[PDB]
């Protein structure tokens, strides 16, 4: 009778992993993706968040950072370059372009080869298993399904506040700026905030990051506050205790000049500078208001907008499930998305059991200094197990790559979070240093394996490389040893 | 009746380690190390191998090369780059001494701080718990101790052939180089050709191996046809089935000319070239043979100069233990010296029992694309579990940091080999691409916890990380699936 067996909202991450899955079992899929603009007019392709504006265009330019450090050391290394070489955003941001535009296409003809209808349409609920697509000029048709899955992501809050919408931009028009945003001030300090702060001053401009309250919620206070300290001792300026309550344009342009106001979090003191650009990283609300959820019953939590999910994915209406982003006390990550989207066609059409694991999720900041983590923070493992049941060993270390540059030293961190109840199993894994996310995968996988400390410890290092510092630490916190190198000991 | 409770025979990377852990229990250790100059007259200060004349000057020269790719990355990421830097040999050796130089002082200065006795003296046996140091200037003196440790390391083996002692060069030696050494034959194939041959191209030299039959004999066979694939898209030029006869001068000179003859291995045919420099990398000699074992009764391996060992480390002489590369069926690698040395301490001296595990220790090859690998290789597991026991998950991938550059889609390469008697337990664990040694260090510590392809695959990975490919690899070899990008799917 139904249409398709399948109708996918949103053909981000999760969205595009669910439809490719379920195609492999012969079944009628569409995927509808719709890209509604930014406040400033900002569209974009097939692919999702990630894809567009995300983890892809933001590596991309956190590389581009990257390598202006490495035209720096590269001097020291032998090459012989001269003084300074100066970047240029516009043909940055057209390669970024060119590449996400390759993405936009590669996924338009996967879909096509799966044999997954797609359909460039805003996807809304009208009815028990009936959705309305309406299309860019406003077209609508009706489709049925017996399944829906929900994947239709989140995007960048405003502030209260006026001039915001007008003036200033998110990380959606971020990564095909058409000029070079000048002397910018980032609002907010999350992954967002600082990943931009610290690729912008990466490659060249002069950057200050507005923070509300603390960097980094919810990670882990010391990882973040060492992050924080090498951000201000390499270029950004931080303004703390501060939120901004108008922006107001001196004079349009490309980039043109905004006054920024800001007020004090605890006293009553007024800042005032001007920036060429305000670039607003205050967190992400659901798309989940305006996809006529009444019609077909689904709950949603009324004061987030996250959609509650069994723990097989599926919402209170039995044939509606929902995946990623939007989803209620999950994480709000690809690879997290993706498992869902496969593990769920999975289940559905291939009579799989295996549900989706969110405990020990790894992550990464790529902020100049990367930091890669898995497992409890410190404070929370010893919310969780009592404080004297936590040993904390840690280190600094010294990336072999920078001492001949000759920088650095004592900034890169390493610290493993044992539980003293369960043969110090690893509880927590944090690190900060270069390719922080490479260290961390398979550490991770490690976890997965109940990994304890007395297996980390005869785990023998590869040398040398900075991961190796994992296989070595023997200062506790408790201790109270001294961490610094160099050390040089055997 | 004993000057020392331990007499360190070695200053190396296992011989400090143990030192530093001995002087932990206030005993009275001695260290002789010292630095036999090479043929040419190369010689060094404390630290060993790794510290003068291997992973350290390795690492950092494999680094110059990298950051030359860099630069031509750096082009398209929006800097304005020129079109060609040139390197400067000279200037990056500089830096190079100057580290390892810090290294060799922060060495002697820690010794000293422990107070650990440093006598810079060549060891050798005299008698049951006597040892003569004969310095450099020939001055000797003799001393007793309770116990000894060998540590003594291994040099460059040289072939049975005319003009290489007095004409070519080896690791001992390049690293070091006065000179540019301009048009290079890298004569073997193992682990130090390829690393060398690999950052000698990579700064911009005409690089040539010569093989005598097959690439890295021990590691996978097609992890090192697909290292040697590459090297030869990248500029390295590979000569099969030769072997040197003779090493000619042409001419005198900083870098000079050399005309080398080489016979085939299966034929009858002759090669000549010129080359600047000829590096000789054909494996390496314990030092064994003149430390006066006779004198003592320490059995050694005769054909082979290594000294077999009980699994704590012990002679066949009770209080004679040995360390690090010159063990007999063990791995010649830094941290496992500096594993055994440091545990080896603590059972002497600190009551522990732990023994040193020489189980899946994960290596690196620094090759310009890296490899990184910890327990079986393919054809060692097939050969131990049997062949259809044996499952193979693999995977090309493409790092995102190559995408904008534009080059080498399709060769980075993951594969894991998994016993299907055994729950899929992962025996073996292969990648091919850049930080290999980062993304490898993490899995060889789940290794040491069992992983499971189940485990694997339900760690989650992080994206966007090229370590994440292996949370995902769902192709068997047996299942004869194309593992092409790009690819571009969920
Ligand atoms: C700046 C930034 C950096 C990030 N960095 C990382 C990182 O390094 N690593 C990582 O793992 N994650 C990162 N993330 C988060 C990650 O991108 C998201 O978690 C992921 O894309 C979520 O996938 P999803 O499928 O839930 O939503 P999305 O991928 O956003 O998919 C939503 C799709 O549905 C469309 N849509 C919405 N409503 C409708 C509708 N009604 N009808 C039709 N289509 C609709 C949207 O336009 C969108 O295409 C980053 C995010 C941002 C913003
Ligand atoms: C080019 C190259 C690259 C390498 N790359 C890596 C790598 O990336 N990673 C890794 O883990 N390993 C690498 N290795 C191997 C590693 O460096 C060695 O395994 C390690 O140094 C061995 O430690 P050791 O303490 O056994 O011997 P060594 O470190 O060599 O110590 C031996 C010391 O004893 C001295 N000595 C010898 N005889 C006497 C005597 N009779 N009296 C006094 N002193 C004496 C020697 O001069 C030397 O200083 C590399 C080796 C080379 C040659
Ligand atoms: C994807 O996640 P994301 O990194 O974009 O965001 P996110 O992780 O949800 O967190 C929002 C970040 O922005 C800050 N923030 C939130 N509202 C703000 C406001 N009204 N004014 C100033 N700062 C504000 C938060 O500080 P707080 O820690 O003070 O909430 C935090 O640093
Ligand atoms: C530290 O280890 P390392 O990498 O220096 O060496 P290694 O790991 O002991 O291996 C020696 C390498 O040099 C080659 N080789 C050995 N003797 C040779 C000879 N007489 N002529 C030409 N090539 C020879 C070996 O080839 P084979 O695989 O042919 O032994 C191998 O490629």
């Amino acid at each position: 009778s139904y249409d398709f067996d399948l109708i996918i909202i949103g053909g981000g991450s999760g969205g595009l992993a669910a439809a490719k899955e379920a195609a492999k079992f012969d079944k009628k899929v569409m995927v509808l993706d719709f890209v509604t603009p930014t406040p400033l007019g900002t569209r974009w392709g097939l692919g999702g968040t990630c894809v567009n504006v995300g983890c892809i265009p933001k590596k991309l330019m956190h590389q581009a950072a990257l390598l202006g450090q490495a035209l720096k050391d590269s001097r020291n290394y032998g090459w012989k370059l001269e003084d300074t070489v100066k970047h240029d955003w516009e043909k940055m941001t057209e390669s970024v372009q060119n590449h996400i535009g390759s993405l936009n296409w590669g996924y338009r003809v996967a879909l096509r080869e799966k044999k997954v209808v797609y359909e460039n349409a805003y996807g809304k609920f009208i009815g028990p298993h009936k959705i309305m697509a309406t299309n860019n000029k406003g077209k609508e048709k009706v489709y049925s399904a017996e399944r829906f899955l929900i994947a239709t992501g989140e995007r960048p809050r405003y502030l209260g506040i006026p001039g915001d919408k007008e003036y200033c931009i998110s990380s959606d028009d971020l990564f095909s700026l058409p000029y070079c945003p000048g002397k910018t001030l980032v609002v907010g300090a999350s992954y967002v905030a600082l990943e931009c702060a610290g690729f912008l001053a990466g490659i060249g401009l002069d950057v200050t990051v507005m923070v509300r309250s603390i960097l980094l919620r919810g990670f882990d206070q010391d990882m973040a506050n060492k992050i924080g300290e090498h951000m201000e001792e390499h270029g950004i300026k931080f303004i703390r205790q501060f939120v901004p309550t108008k922006i107001e344009q001196i004079e349009a342009g490309t980039p043109g000049r905004l006054k920024v106001t800001a007020k004090s979090t605890n006293s009553e003191e007024t800042i005032e500078d001007e920036f060429n650009t305000v670039l607003l990283a205050v967190g992400r609300d659901s798309c989940t208001r305006t996809i006529g959820l009444e019609t077909v019953g689904v709950k949603i939590n009324e004061k987030t907008g996250k959609i509650p999910v069994t723990d097989e994915e599926q919402t209170n209406v039995p044939y509606i499930y929902a995946i990623g982003d939007i989803l209620e006390g999950k994480l709000e990550l690809t690879p997290v998305a993706i498992q869902a989207g496969r593990l769920l066609a999975q289940r559905l059409y291939g009579g799989s059991t295996v549900k989706c694991d969110y405990d020990n999720v790894p992550t990464t900041v790529f902020t100049p200094l990367e930091y890669g983590c898995c497992g409890l923070s410190e404070e929370k493992a010893v919310e969780k197990f009592g404080e004297e049941n936590i040993e904390v060993y840690h280190s600094f270390f010294w990336p072999l790559e920078w001492t001949v540059p000759s920088r650095d030293n004592n900034k890169c961190y390493a610290k493993v979070i044992c539980n003293l109840k369960d043969n110090e199993r690893v509880v927590g894994f944090h690190v900060l240093g270069p390719n922080a996310g490479e260290v961390t995968q398979g550490f991770a996988a490690a976890l997965k394996c109940g990994l304890t400390k007395q297996q980390l410890d005869s785990t023998i290092g590869i040398h040398p490389v900075c991961a190796e510092i994992f296989t070595t630490l023997s200062v506790t916190k408790r201790s109270g040893g001294d961490i610094l190198q160099s050390g040089c000991x055997g």
